[PDB]
RNA sequence: CCGUGAAAAGG
C-alpha cells in the first residue's frame, strides 16, 4: 500500500478551506500545499492513514495558468501568505465560494444570494500592525514567522503583505536588541527576556507605536534603545511594555507599562479620529475596514430615528462611525482600555448619542432590557469564535428588527446564522470583503432580518 | 476554546 514517502502521480481537483490542494489515490484524498487545481505533480507521501494523507510537490509536471509565479523569490509560504501562489482574481472567487459553501454545510441555506468577494486595488503590503516572535536561532537573535502547525521561526526581513514601514522598525528593534545583547525568549528552557516585538502604525496618521514584551519588568538600557529607535523614526510616539511571565501561546500578559511618549497612537476611519492603545484590537487593513464598515452602513438602512446596539464595539469604530445619522448608539466592550478609548473617541469626535459601558454583550443586554432602551438595529462584529447562545437569544429578544453581523469566519457566522433563522429572522444578503489578501482569511458582513412579530 | 497573517507544546 501507500506509505510514508512513496512516490505518486496526482492531478489536484479542488482547493480546501486553508487553500491546500486535494487529491485521490486509491480510496484516499490527499491534502498538498503549493498546489492548484489542474496541476499535475509528482507527489511524495508525508503521512497516510485510513482515508487521509498529506503529500509533498517533488516536481512541478503542468502548474495552473492561475498560479502567480512569475512572482517571485518567495515569500516561498512561510506561514504568511498561504494563497499567495494563487493569482488575486482566482484569490477573490475561492473566497466566494468558501462562503456559500460554509452557508450550505452548516447553516443549510442554500438560497440566498453571496455577492462576489470585495477586492482590493493593490492588495499587497496592507498590514497595519505586526506581531513578531523573537527567539534564538543558530546561534543569533532572529525576528521572523512560525513555520505552519510548528514553532518553528523562519528569519525574515521581508514580511510582503506588512506596512514597508513597520518592516523596517522591526528590522531596527533587531539591531539593537541585538548589539544591547538583549535575552531573547526560550520556550522549552523557559528562559530569556524579549517574547515579541509588536509594531502598530496609523495608516492615513503614520504614527507608531511600539511594544517590547518581555518576561520580566527590568530591561537594561532601555531608555538608550528607545532614544536610538526614535531617532531613526520620528513618527513613533509611543513605545510600550507589555510583561508575559507565563508558560502561553498568548502574546500579551496581564500588566502594560509606557517607557516612552502616549499609551496610544491616532488613526482616522472614515474621517473620525480614533485612539488606540497597545492591547485594543484595531481592524489591520484599514483601507478595506472603510469599505466592509460602509457596506455594514449601507445593509442597515440607518434611519434619523435608530437606536443601535455596537455589541463588541472595541474603541466603538462602528458604533461612532454611524452616530451622526441616528439617535443613539449603545456599545458594550470587554476590555476596560478599549472603552476608556470608547468613550474618549466620543469626545475626540464630540458625539454625545453614543453610550459604552464595560462588560460582557449579555449583561450589558439584560441591563437594557431592564432599562427600558428598545434597540432598531444589533451590529456585532465578534472575534473568530463566533457569539455564545446566551447573546443570540437575549439579542433576538429586544425586537431589533434588523442585525448586521461582521465576521471574520465563516464557520462559527453560519452556525450563528442557523440560529438566528429559528428566532425568526432570514437572512437577507451577504457581502464577503477581501480584509486579508495573499491568506486564506475572509472577512464577511451579512444582514438578518426580522420577519415575525413575536 | 485558552489564543492573538503564522501561533508547536500544554491545558
Ligand atoms: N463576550 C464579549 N462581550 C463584549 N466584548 C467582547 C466579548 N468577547 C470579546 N469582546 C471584544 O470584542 C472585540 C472584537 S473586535 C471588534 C472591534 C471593532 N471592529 C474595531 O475596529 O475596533 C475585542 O476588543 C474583544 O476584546
Ligand atoms: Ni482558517
Amino acid at each position: 500500500m501507500l506509505k510514508k514517502n512513496d512516490i505518486v502521480e496526482v492531478e489536484i481537483v479542488d482547493l480546501t478551506h486553508e487553500g491546500a490542494g486535494v487529491a485521490k489515490v486509491d480510496g484516499l484524498v490527499f491534502f498538498v500545499e503549493n498546489a492548484l487545481p489542474s496541476e499535475k505533480i509528482l507527489m511524495r507521501v508525508l503521512k497516510v492513514n485510513k482515508k487521509i494523507g498529506f503529500g509533498k510537490v517533488e516536481k512541478y509536471l503542468v502548474q495552473s495558468p492561475h498560479r502567480n509565479q512569475d512572482l517571485d523569490l518567495a515569500y516561498l509560504r512561510s506561514g504568511i501568505a498561504d494563497l499567495g501562489h494563487l493569482s488575486y482574481p482566482e484569490q477573490l472567487k475561492f473566497k466566494t465560494k468558501q462562503v456559500k459553501d460554509s452557508l450550505y454545510k452548516i447553516a443549510g441555506i442554500a438560497d440566498v444570494e453571496v455577492a462576489e468577494t470585495l477586492g482590493m486595488e493593490h492588495p499587497v503590503k496592507y498590514r497595519n500592525k505586526a506581531q513578531v516572535p523573537v527567539r534564538r536561532v543558530n546561534g543569533v537573535l532572529e525576528t521572523g514567522f512560525f513555520r505552519k502547525n510548528s514553532h518553528n521561526l523562519m528569519p525574515l526581513e521581508d514580511f510582503f503583505i506588512q506596512d514597508p514601514v513597520i518592516d523596517q522598525v522591526v528590522v531596527a528593534l533587531r539591531d539593537l536588541l541585538r548589539r544591547f545583547d538583549l535575552k531573547p525568549y526560550d520556550e522549552k528552557e523557559q528562559s530569556g527576556l524579549i517574547r515579541n516585538l509588536v509594531v502598530r502604525r496609523g495608516h492615513y496618521s503614520g504614527q507608531i507605536m511600539v511594544v517590547l514584551v518581555t518576561t520580566r519588568p527590568k530591561v537594561f538600557r532601555v531608555d538608550q534603545l528607545i532614544e536610538q529607535v526614535i531617532k531613526q523614526f520620528p513618527e513613533i510616539v509611543s513605545v510600550m511594555q507589555n510583561i508575559n511571565d507565563q508558560n502561553t501561546n498568548a502574546i500579551f500578559g496581564k500588566e502594560w507599562r509606557t517607557l516612552y511618549g502616549q499609551d496610544y497612537i491616532t488613526d482616522q476611519m472614515l474621517g473620525n479620529d480614533f485612539q488606540i492603545a497597545g492591547p485594543a484590537f484595531y481592524q489591520v487593513n484599514t483601507e478595506m475596514a472603510e469599505k466592509l464598515y460602509q457596506t455594514a452602513i449601507d445593509f442597515a438602512e440607518l434611519k434619523k430615528d435608530d437606536v443601535i446596539i455596537d455589541a463588541y464595539s472595541g474603541i466603538g469604530t462602528i458604533g461612532l462611525s454611524v452616530a451622526k445619522h441616528v439617535k443613539e448608539v449603545y456599545g458594550v466592550e470587554l476590555i476596560p482600555e478599549a472603552v476608556e478609548n470608547s468613550q474618549k473617541n466620543a469626545s475626540l469626535n464630540k458625539i454625545t448619542n453614543a453610550h459604552y459601558v464595560c462588560d460582557t454583550a449579555e449583561n450589558a443586554m439584560k441591563k437594557w432590557l431592564k432599562e427600558g432602551i428598545q434597540p432598531t438595529v444589533i451590529l456585532v462584529d465578534p472575534p473568530r469564535k463566533g457569539l455564545t447562545e446566551s447573546f443570540i437569544k437575549a439579542s433576538a429578544q429586544t425586537g431589533a428588527d434588523r442585525i448586521a453581523y461582521i465576521s471574520c469566519n465563516v464557520a462559527t457566522m453560519a452556525r450563528d446564522i442557523k440560529l438566528y433563522q429559528e428566532l425568526g429572522y432570514e437572512l437577507k444578503k451577504v457581502q464577503p470583503v477581501d480584509l486579508f489578501p495573499q491568506t486564506h482569511h475572509v472577512q464577511t458582513v451579512a444582514l438578518l432580518s426580522k420577519l415575525d412579530v413575536d
